Formats: structure tokens, sequence, C-alpha cells
């Protein structure tokens, strides 16, 4: 059942933005590690004397980079007279969630045909207010309310590239990395308790409900919005990596960004060539048994050669009833054990494909105990 | 004349410590694009609660990356029972450091052949202490004093890798990056007055002395370990980079590592191959007047085919009464104007050849003044 309940027109991710102690370096590793451009920039180059902004394209995908300047140099501007490219942003909130969380994702930006509407409508529906809506150069709409932790979900509007107050970054400085990742699929939140947090959430948006935790997975009308939450499960064998992460990371926060590649199998070659040369690290391959039993779950869809490449790479497979899922994990992406991502294609559902084909890999927990289970022998 | 006034054993740089938001990201990004070696850490997964720290090795250079983690992890420790491989680390010193100068350097190390004496001897001719001597596993003392700024002065001295509590990374997750840099030449701090930073630094060390700014160069016995300085020139037409350097900076720190390179051709090829591909820029070049002059102070020395290579690289040469120096200057490193990085090779001055040969670049000035000067023609 699709109920498409959604309280205001939602259309896709349009952005995700990293709050940072350095927005360059973090933007320069990520950059050569996932093949993402440096496609637009807001910084002192353009006049802004508040925070330095860098955006990274790849396909529709955009990770943005920001981190604070020193105040002294807005201390004389108020509110009406920023050089700030995004106004909902604050110095002393931007140094306290870093220095509280570390690196990670601060926004997870939607578009939706109307921001103020959309803010509006949500605040009425029980959202926490964060930014109100604000009209940058008589083109955008932008407003923020509470996701959870201090995540912001941010409502992006458009009248008719990226804001106003960001230049595009002329194809010299901006070499054209590619290494096929190409939208945000779904973004995951770690939460202390996944009844009031999915309570809050579908309240205020109208979105539908599509070992060691348990998940739920909110849904926009078209379900191309995806926004998976977890919460610990106490009490057993091995410590539970959610509460984990709401220990290293000071509470609630978004736990791992999943992001579609056209071609799963260049992007990871590409990744993994990378990993120790400045790239991203990925998390420990599966048991060769899970790749013996892959043939029994998947024979029908991937090739022994493809199987085969899986292997190679470390994919894991899931499918459910509708379509299949491959899927690869990496390391943390910084100092805490916290915040990491997800390379994700799917095959099927096609009518375009309908998102969330194959679901998530929940069947792939119970694939990989049994799959060391064999192995061990 | 060289006095050969240091008042204990200095023997060479041993490392720079950056202190950072995310450890991980600069430590990545600079593997990256200098060609430096993943080769020591101390995090969690060494045991340590307290900070993250990861060694990068090419050389004799070692840069050291070090984040804070959250407090929660430590907060039962006290300093007799931390895990802290780091004795002057500080939580509350690390985030007020980097949320007031943004990324830079924490720590200018020398080795000494005894921290403890070094320590005693500085403060007792002035040094203001900042960090006890600490002896670590009976094997190394370690002990720091402001040097100016923000920036201390670490001393180092050994018994007999890095240090105790660090671990040596395995050749898997340690790609052997090499661009050709091979050791610390010299640290350049930036100061809003030069005759009492010199007067502190040279009264507590001992140390001799060696448009928009005056500098004078402190050193050791042996000439090995440089300490240039530099103060604004107030009141002249182009506004002083120095004094850019310390409102952005937010007051004094060091302004930037020059790192020699055995082979600057190699190093720069290879650095500017990855520039825009997570690497670092490099200043603007100088106009071809630049290197069409080049033939008349230099060609005893390079080339034409030499010579041609540095015009190709953006490269600066420069030449005293004793050798003859190639340098080029990076863009700056992180978010802020402020700290950068130099690449340098010196000709000449072999008997070994001694520290800081054909100086540090000063006739350049005036070499890119008329440079350009023609150049508009
Ligand atoms: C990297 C770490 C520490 C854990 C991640 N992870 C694995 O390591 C191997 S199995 C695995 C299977 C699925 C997923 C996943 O993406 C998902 C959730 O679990 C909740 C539902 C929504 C959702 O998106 C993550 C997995
Ligand atoms: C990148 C920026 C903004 C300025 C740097 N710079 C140039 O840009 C071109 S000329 C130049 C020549 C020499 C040096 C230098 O290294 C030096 C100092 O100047 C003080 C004495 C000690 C010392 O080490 C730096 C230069
Ligand atoms: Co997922
Ligand atoms: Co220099």
């Amino acid at each position: 059942k699709n109920p498409k309940s959604d309280k205001f027109k939602v259309k896709r991710f349009h952005h995700i933005e990293f709050w940072c102690g350095d927005a360059t370096n973090v933007a320069r590793r990520f950059s050569w590690g996932l093949g993402m451009r440096f496609s637009a920039k807001s910084d002192l180059s353009t006049g802004n004397m508040v925070h330095a902004s860098y955006l990274l394209t790849s396909g529709d995908l955009r990770f943005l980079f920001t981190a604070p300047y020193s105040p002294s140099l807005s201390a004389g501007e108020i509110k009406p007279t920023t050089t700030a490219s995004i106004p909902s942003f604050d110095h002393g909130s931007c140094r306290s969630f870093f220095s509280s969380h570390g690196l990670g994702v601060r926004a997870v930006a939607i578009e939706v045909e109307d921001a103020e509407s959309a803010f509006s409508i949500s605040v009425a529906n029980g959202a926490i207010p964060s930014s109100p809506p604000i009209v940058l150069n008589e083109a955008v709409t932008i407003a923020e309310v509470k996701l959870y932790g201090d995540v912001v979900l941010r409502y992006v509007s458009y009248k008719a590239e990226f804001l106003p107050g960001f230049e595009r970054v002329e194809d010299a400085s901006s070499f054209p990395l590619d290494y096929g990742i190409r939208r945000l699929d779904h973004a995951v939140g770690n939460v202390p308790e996944l009844g009031p947090a999915l309570t809050y959430v579908a309240g205020f948006t109208g979105f539908h409900q599509f070992s060691g935790l348990n998940s739920a997975v909110l849904a926009s009308n078209d379900e191309m919005v995806l926004l998976p939450i977890n919460e610990p499960v106490h009490g057993t064998k091995r410590k539970s990596q959610i509460q984990t992460y709401l220990e290293h990371n000071e509470g609630a926060g978004l736990q791992h960004l999943a992001l579609m590649s056209e071609d799963i199998f260049r992007t990871l070659r590409e990744m993994r060539k990378r990993s120790s040369i400045g790239g991203f690290d990925f998390m420990p391959s599966p048991p060769p048994t899970y790749y013996q039993n892959l043939k029994k779950r998947v024979g029908d869809v991937l090739s022994d050669d493809q199987i085969k490449e899986c292997e190679e790479l470390g994919i894991l497979v899931d499918r459910d009833d509708q379509g299949t899922l491959l899927q690869i994990f990496t390391k943390p992406l910084g100092d805490r054990p916290t915040i990491f991502i997800e390379i994700i294609q799917r095959v099927g559902c096609m009518m375009y494909q309908s998102g969330g084909c194959g679901g998530f890999g929940k069947g792939n927990f119970s694939e990989l105990f049994k799959s060391i289970e064999e192995y061990e022998k």
C-alpha cells in the first residue's frame, strides 16, 4: 500500500551539506576518492566573508562542504547585510555542531515545489523550525526544519545553477573526474528511539513507511526521497553498531549516504584503486562462501562472470520480490566511527526505475552470518 | 660570523604537527598531494581515546595530523591514566586553537640531545613553558615551549620509531608514495612585531641571526634548524601579505614550511599533475620575462634545457654569494589565506651541504617586480 500522503510536493534529493572544520581539505579528499567534480564555490574569492563552501558534483549528486571563517571577517555585518550565500549559516552553530559530532552531514536537502509552503505546512504539522524561508535573489527559496539530532531537512525550490552567490568554477580548476556515481539514493539516520523519530518525521512530512538494530524507511509519494532511520537493539551479543554510532557521534545524526552508481563495477574499481592514495577505505570483504552461495540466490540475474566481478570487489547482493540490489560499504569517512558511504546499483522495477527497487539489503545481515558460519566450517 | 651560541645541543628538524578538525581527511589530502607515505598512527584502533593522530613521511620529513575525539570517550581518565600518546594534547586547547586559526601548524618539533635540559635551559632563558618534560615509555622525552602565537617549539630526545603509543602501519594500507621530498628545510613564522619576537626566541634558544615585510632568520649552531620570522611593513602600496595573514589567522602563527626536494623537477611535475584532482594548487607563474632574464643570473649554473624546465613548472630561482636556490610556492593549504608550502632545492655549499645554501629568495622579490615591469612593456 502506497498511500501517497505527502503534505507538500516533494521532487528529488537536491544536495547534501557537510559541516567541516576545513572545507577545502574534505572537498579535495572527497573529490579524488569518489570521482566528484569541483563545480561551484562560495568563499572569500566570491565575496563571502562568513563561510567557505565548495560544491562537488557527480551526475545528479551534489556534495556541499562548508566551514566558517573567522567571525572577525564579518563582525560588522548583520543578517540584512550578510555576505553569506547560505542564510541559515551560523558561525556558532557550525563550530558547535562540528566540535560535537566531528565531520558529518548538517543538511539533507530536497527540492520541493515551494520551500515556503513546505516549511509552513511542516511547522503546522509539528516540525521544529531551524531556519525560516528566505528568498535568494528573487530566484531560490530555502528553508530548514529539524530532522534528527543536529541534522536539518533543507527544502529548496526554484522559480525557473546551485545557489545565488555561488560561482561556477571554469574548466581548468575543474577536472572532469567521474567514477560513475549519478545520484543520491537514500540518506540514513541513527537515532536513540525509532518510534518517536518516525512519528516526528512522518508527522510533518506525510512520508509513508516503505543484527543490532531495528529500522524503518520513510518515503515520499513517488518514493524517490527515501529516509531510513535506525535505532539500536540493546542487550545482544555483539555491541550494536548503532549505539556505537551514538556514543562516538554524541547523539543522533546521519549514519550513511547511499550513492547510486550507473555501473557499480567501474565505480568500485576506480574507488578501490585510490583507497590508499587519498581515497576511501572499504569495509572488510565477506568470505567466499558468500559468493559461492550467490549463484543460488541471484543466478537468474547475474552471470557467473558478473558474480565473479562482485567477489573481486567485495560487492554485496540482495534482492526482494520486485528487484535486485548490489551494494558495498566504505569504512568511516573521517576520524570517528560514525558516518560512512554505500555504493548501490539496482536491477529491475522498470516502467524509468521505481525508487528503492529491491530494498536496502536487510537480507544481507542474514546471508553474512550464515556466510561465515560455513566459512568457519 | 657564526657565533654558534646555542644554549643546548640541537640536532635536526624532527616533525611538524598540524592541529585539525578531522585528521583523517587532511592526512589523506596531504598524502596524495605531496606524495607522503602513511607510516604511523595513534587513534581508537591503537587505544588512544583522546586524540586521532596520523603520521605521513617522505624522506626525513614527518607531517603529523592530529584532531580531538569527543571528550566523552576519555572523561574518566586523568593525566596519570591518559590514553593519549602525546601528553601535551588537550581537547580544549586543540579545539580553541583550530576554531581560532583554522587548519595550521601547532608544533614545530626539533630533535635535541636532551629534551628536559633543553626545556629547563629554555625556560631559564625566558621561554614560556607550554608542556613540561614528559618521558614516554622510558624511551622518549618531549617538552614544549611557546614559539609565537599558539605555535609551540617542541623538543624531542631519544635514549637510543616515531613515538611510543604509535603503531607502524603495515605495507598494504601504506602505499609507498614518493614525489622526491626529503626533509624540512625551514619553517617561517608571521608575527606582528619582528623585534620582540626575535629577542624572545634567540633569547631562550641561543640561535643566531643567519615588498611588504621585514624578515630575519634564526639558526642553530650548524644552521640546520632555520626559523625565519616575518613582520608586516605597513603603509605601502599593495597591502602587506603578512598583515593579511595576521587578520585571517587571528594573530601570529606559522606562515610556511619549506620542504627540500632531491629533484624539484620530479616533485613539481608530480604535484602539478595532481593539483586539480585532490592535490595542491600553486601560486601564479611569473611572466616569461623572468625566465628570459634567468640566463643572465644563473647561466653558469643551470643549462638552457634545465632553465626551460623551470619555466614549464613556474619554478623560481635565486642565488647569493655561496649558492643557488630553486623554489616554488603553493597556494594556501586550506580555507584561509594563511599557511602555504614552499618546495626548494639548493645547489652548492658542498663540504654534505651546508644549511641554507643560497638563502631564502629575497632577491626574487626584486626580480619579480622588474620581471613584470618589462613584461608589461
Ligand atoms: C557498514 C556497517 C557497519 C553497517 C552497514 N551494513 C553492513 O556492514 C553489511 S550488511 C548491511 C545491509 C544493509 C545496510 C543498509 O544500508 C540499511 C540498513 O542496515 C537499515 C535499513 C536501511 C539501510 O539502508 C547496511 C549494512
Ligand atoms: C607565496 C607568498 C604570498 C609569498 C612568498 N613568496 C612569493 O610569493 C614570491 S617571492 C618570495 C621569496 C622568498 C620567500 C620566502 O620563502 C621567505 C621570505 O619571504 C622571508 C625570508 C625567509 C623566507 O623563507 C617567499 C616568497
Ligand atoms: Co543503505
Ligand atoms: Co621560504
